[PDB]
């Protein structure tokens, strides 16, 4: 078993009407296929829960790349930090932001996302897709 594993992404949504998270232990591939929903304006944080098994980390990284059909990327990286092993899982947290609104922001959006370090190890790679949607029910 690796040292770091990577168990689980999570949108923190208070207005949320219910869990909006995903099994980041499966397959990679059938990631896709579930697509998770945010009405568009909603505030949000992005938890990344993760285990540290044997030896203490340094300089951990999440990087996230967000794109749309046809444009450019919107990247963003965020310091995690040093870590030391222990039975339960860690939860990492980004600001709060606010998802984009309006009948131009509505759309899937295709993420990438990669939990790293400065040492550049693929702790986890996966790609995930994002609904903004005027309400959250259709
Ligand atoms: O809308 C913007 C830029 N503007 C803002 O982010 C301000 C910040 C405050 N209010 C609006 N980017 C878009 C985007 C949309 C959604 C996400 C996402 C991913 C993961 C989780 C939640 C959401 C990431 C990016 C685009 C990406 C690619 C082409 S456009």
């Amino acid at each position: 078993a690796p040292n770091v594993v990577v168990t689980r992404l999570t949108l923190v949504c208070e207005s949320a009407p219910g869990p909006i998270t995903m099994d980041l232990t499966g397959d990679l591939e059938a990631l896709k296929k579930e697509t998770i929903v945010l009405k568009e304006g909603s505030e949000y944080r992005v938890k990344i829960h993760f285990k540290v098994n044997r030896d203490i980390v340094s300089g951990l990284k999440y990087v996230q790349h967000t794109y749309r059909t046809g444009v450019k990327v919107d990247k963003a990286t965020f310091m995690v930090g040093s870590y030391g092993p222990r039975p339960e899982e860690y939860e990492f947290l980004t600001p709060v932001e606010e998802a984009p609104k309006g009948m131009l922001a509505r759309g899937t959006y295709h993420n990438k996302s990669f939990f790293t370090d400065d040492d550049k190890q693929d702790h986890l790679s996966w790609e995930w897709n994002l609904s903004i949607k005027k309400e959250w029910t259709e």
